[PDB]
């Protein structure tokens, strides 16, 4: 409920495939801090299920290694909002997407842990999708923001 | 030379006294990463010398402790640019200040390590000085940005 923006007319099937986590932002510094921080996650691919659920493939640093992760985001009544398994059932909200270039989403559990990403289809710095990410976030109370270069985008865990 | 903005008419005496590091930004993620990161420094006070040099009091996390530091920024021909001791003689540039509320500065060694801060006089979140900080930075190639709340501002090393 903290975020006042969701996409209308979302077709979840049409977000399937490859994405890059070009920018991330969060409400608290420590959510994004180190390579091992709790919401510091690098999206690899989205697989919508026929039921309209969302399989998410991602990377996360756990040892001093970049681990492979698989998560399922379950649908709700709202086409733009999903719930994750399971500890306090984390809500994922789709704010905006053109399916073909960018997607903006936020993850939350009006209090008040929040992380958001600007996803893009290709390993390039998209200024106008970053402008849209900054435009959507200037509302929210973010205290850390990270951006990645094309080199980092083609590496595991963006080193 | 990387930054295209400095303050004209700067009187270094009139920046003396108490400041808070409200926001920081940098060109590379790892410059600001953890509590121990190289340019992650919390400004406490500025003491201009009669010669027009600048004594800087600051905090930096070195052990798992917040250490007290003292540095001297030596003047140059340009009233807005100072050089620090001594390893590669780091240039500090004053971009803008109203002496009474905010100060924007950048620290650099056109390549291409760069960190900048929005300094303010009081432990409050100044939206219009943060707007000015974001306006001055949208030029520069920053990849990490951090913001602090009034609580953090009154603690050592902003915990
Ligand atoms: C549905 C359309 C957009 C989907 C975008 C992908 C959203 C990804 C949400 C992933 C959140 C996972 C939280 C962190 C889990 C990491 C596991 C861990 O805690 O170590
Ligand atoms: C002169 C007007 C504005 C002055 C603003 C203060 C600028 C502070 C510059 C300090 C840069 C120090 C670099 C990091 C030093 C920390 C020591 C270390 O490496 O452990």
């Amino acid at each position: 409920l903290i975020v006042t923006q969701t996409m209308k007319g979302l077709d979840i099937q049409k977000v399937a495939g490859t994405w890059y986590s070009l920018a991330m932002a969060a409400s608290d510094i420590s959510l994004l801090d180190a390579q091992s921080a709790p919401l510091r996650v690098y999206v690899e691919e989205l697989k919508p299920t026929p039921e309209g659920d969302l399989e998410i493939l991602l990377q996360k640093w756990e040892n001093g290694e970049c681990a492979q992760k698989k998560i399922i985001a379950e649908k709700t009544k709202i086409p733009a909002v999903f719930k994750i398994d399971a500890l306090n059932e984390n809500k994922v909200l789709v704010l905006d997407t053109d399916y073909k270039k960018y997607l903006l989403f936020c993850m939350e559990n009006p209090e008040q842990s929040l992380a958001c990403q600007c996803l893009v289809r290709t390993p390039e710095v998209d200024d106008e999708a970053l402008e849209k990410f900054d435009k959507a976030l200037k509302a929210l109370p973010m205290h850390i923001r990270l951006s990645f270069n094309p080199t980092q985008l083609e590496e595991q865990c963006h080193i």
